[PDB]
């Protein structure tokens, strides 16, 4: 349920990542904003179950490292 | 049950995530659009059993890497 | 019981995977239908003990890769 | 009592199989037919101690693969 | 929830290391300044869920080595 | 909410018809199958309120007659 | 739910007629066969709310004509 | 329901006309013996759901005329 | 259930209309003689389900005109 | 039962009308005499189910008009 | 039972329009003398039945025009 | 008893519209005077259940047009 | 009582509109006053039975179309 | 009462809709402008018994289409 | 009161859709957007007893079709 | 609220509708993708007052055929 | 919610002047209509938080003077 | 609510100062006249919530100096 | 709290104003549309506490005039 | 804690406006997105104390105009 952790970079300005809500409804329950040189170490939580990246960044996770581009 | 997820990031765009309930009559219960770059890292919870993808995508599982091409 | 999951991708139209149910009684609890290209990440619920899979298809799980041609 | 499972696709025409009780007593629970292509996920259970394979077929467990020549 | 901790090493004077919140509601709750040298090593906790690093730092955690510029 | 019905006509094989359940939420209720010539009269209930056809069809309604090319 | 017919009319040997079943679940509840030249007029009823017809067989509703090929 | 009726007309010795029950099991509950030239004016009711008629005979119905050859 | 009618013209001496009883049994429940150039107009019942025509006769019915030559 | 009504005009002198009564069993009710030239506009009621017509008359009923001739 | 009437022109001095009773039992209600080129409107009601019209008129009803020449 | 009217234009001074009475008894209830040129758009009700008109008139009904040459 | 309504132009400057009142005893109850090129779509209502127009006018109701000279 | 609507549309500025209250007394209850090329679809309600058009307007019914030139 | 709807599709951007309340006042209630080439369809309900259109739009309803230009 | 239904069939990939709430609140309650090709045949119910349409297709209501260009 | 005023001069015929409701909704409340050369001087009140000002209009505020091109 | 005043000079005879209610619904409730040289000085009250000037007049507020043509 | 206001001219058609709400939680509370040349002028109230103008306007405030170009 | 305003234009894309909370403990409360040329009008209020600008824009406020370059 927890105890699983992502780590993102900011490879530019204005790099969004959004946090989905967990239960029975989805709906968008927060949201961070990072500059160029960011680095965030976000965990799984009680209220957080899915994670969505917008804009150029470096992610590594238990199953290896991806760049996304949105 | 939980405390594993996937990978998923958008090669394309229109990529749809589709989310399946957990239960003895098993219906569609959310689902998510990709545009071409982005990245969502998924998790398996109490009221999510299944997850289905659609389009051209690239995704990292404990079992590796595969691509869908729908 | 739970907590172990199945990668299945349908090498071609039609690909049927179907869900066996758990208890005393054994029978069809549901089956999923997939087109060429889609592919499922399928879990082990308190509802079905067995997978069944029709078609041609490529199958990860954690003993490794299979493929079958049905 | 649980999550375990086998892998087993059939080679041939006609393969039979066979579930036995879990219990004081040790008895036939139910059996499955595999045609020529087709693959099986099965799992060990509360109701499912042994498990016997009968006919052509291939094997992934834990343990390695194994092959049937019945 | 706990069990699992990052290594931050400042490579420049002034790092600034900030602490959310774990709850319904994310806020900030904590910021720690580094100098040039200094090693935080830092755990997560019952009232800590996310990590933000702002400034040049060399950061070590289970997934492997990142480095932050900003 | 009833006496209400539609007729369709299997121009090929593999032919779908799916009905969608009547409710707050609106879900899945039943998927059917239809080979080439096969025809089917489906009522308006009280536990369907929509009606979706995937293939090559023919459907004629108290407003004319269709042709699905799915 | 009532009060709405359709006339089938048999043009060869072993024409069936299956009634599926009205409510939350759905399965066969009754089949009729039909010998070359028999006509069947057959109502919707409590119990009834789909109607399916194999084999060569012409059919009257309400919206015309249509031949079934099956 | 009620309130719709057909008509019939024997054109030659020996045409039966069968009756079926209105409940779950459907059955025969009735059948009627027509000689050449006879005519017989029948009515849906709460007793019957479906109506067979067996041998040459020409039928009216609010959707047009059909001929029985059986 | 009520509130129709049928129009009877005898075209020769001796005919005969009979009315079958309405119910779970159906017997016999009235006849009626008609001489040769009479008309009668006869209303469907809370008692009467179906009528029977014996003898050349011209009747008229909502869905047309028809003649009995018993 | 109600809402319905014959229109008879009186051809010849001596025209005899007869009504039938509604209920188990059936009798006559009433007649009435017309004379040559005269209209009789009747409605059927709770009290009368058939109406017999003696004698040359011209008829007007909703299916159409129909000529007595004895 | 109600909620139809019928248009009568007087073409002559002295026509007079009899009114019969409903119920068991059929008696004159009540009549009505109408001088030449008046009009009545009548409609059937509670009380009244039957309408006949002695003299020469010109009757309008639902099924058409008709000459009175009583 | 309701919902049906009749639409009078008076073609000469003087035209006299009466009502009568809905019951058992049939007594003059109402009258009223139309000078030439007048259009008078009247209702069957609960009290009203006969129209005469005097005088050189012209009325539509549902049934039609006629004109009162009185 | 309800349920249909009359469309009425004014011709000309000064055009009365008067309605009638609905039980026992009739009077007037309402005027309406139209200058020339107004339109008024009036109701027949719970106190209204009978609608009177004085002026030079153009009326359209259910039965056609009518020119009121008053 | 409801169950039926106009539609307006406006040929020139300025055009005044007006509602009319529904009971014993009759008095203005609302009223709506309307410009140059603005279409309003209108109910009957419980409040609404008569509708009132002043301004060029163009004006469709059940009873067909006329306009208004106030 | 219900079960009547109109179907308005926009032809050129920002057409706007304005529904009026049901009650003894009368408030703009909720309005939508329609840009060029999207189709409405929209009902009659318990808080809708009015709807005005502005922009350039297509309007097709019970009585036939007409054009908004505001 | 119920007894009435559209058909859309979908002239280009993922064409889109919307339904909206019943109710004094209006919000989007539910929408459906369809594919090139596809039919869907929705009814109007207790939950649902109104439907969008983006994206090409073809329509047809009660009241005839639309195409949306969305 | 008092103490402050605005001052409106009609610089041409038919200026609008509407008023907007206090509170949690937000409905029209009142309008105003004002001809050429006149003045309104109009206040804040308990019942009114916002005016729309529609035609060619001199408007004195606190803050200044401002000319609506209306 | 209170504490402020409007100073008006009459230029002409027939001055008219007209005062609206102050509540939730707006209607007049004084007028006053005005001769050519008069001044009246007013105030806002409990009563009064705007004021209109009809004719030629001089006024004064805390805005400054405006001048009514009406 | 309350007591001040904005004065807002539209120098383009179609400029949007929105409102948020007023509490711990912001959110969209209302907005209003401004045609080209209108003016309104709002007060900062209970359940509004930010204003947001979109599209080319002039505004002035306690503070001078600002020119918003969105 | 009321009763004050500040006036912010965005003079490029991406501005972002902060609001802290008021109380014990200071926190972020919510943050608003400007784009080029949009004009906020914010108050403070009880659950506001202090309000933060990123990104260039121009700012008014009671002691006067300032320029936030960042
Ligand atoms: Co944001
Ligand atoms: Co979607
Ligand atoms: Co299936
Ligand atoms: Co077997
Ligand atoms: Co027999
Ligand atoms: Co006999
Ligand atoms: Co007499
Ligand atoms: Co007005
Ligand atoms: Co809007």
């Amino acid at each position: 349920t927890n105890s699983d952790f992502v780590v993102i970079k900011a490879l530019e300005d204005g790099v969004n990542v959004i946090g989905l809500t967990r239960g029975a409804d989805t709906r968008f329950h927060h949201h961070e904003h990072l500059d160029k040189g960011e680095v965030l170490i976000a965990q799984f939580t009680e209220h957080t179950s899915a994670i969505k990246v917008r804009g150029k960044a470096y992610i590594q996770t238990r199953h290896g490292v991806i760049e996304s581009e949105g």
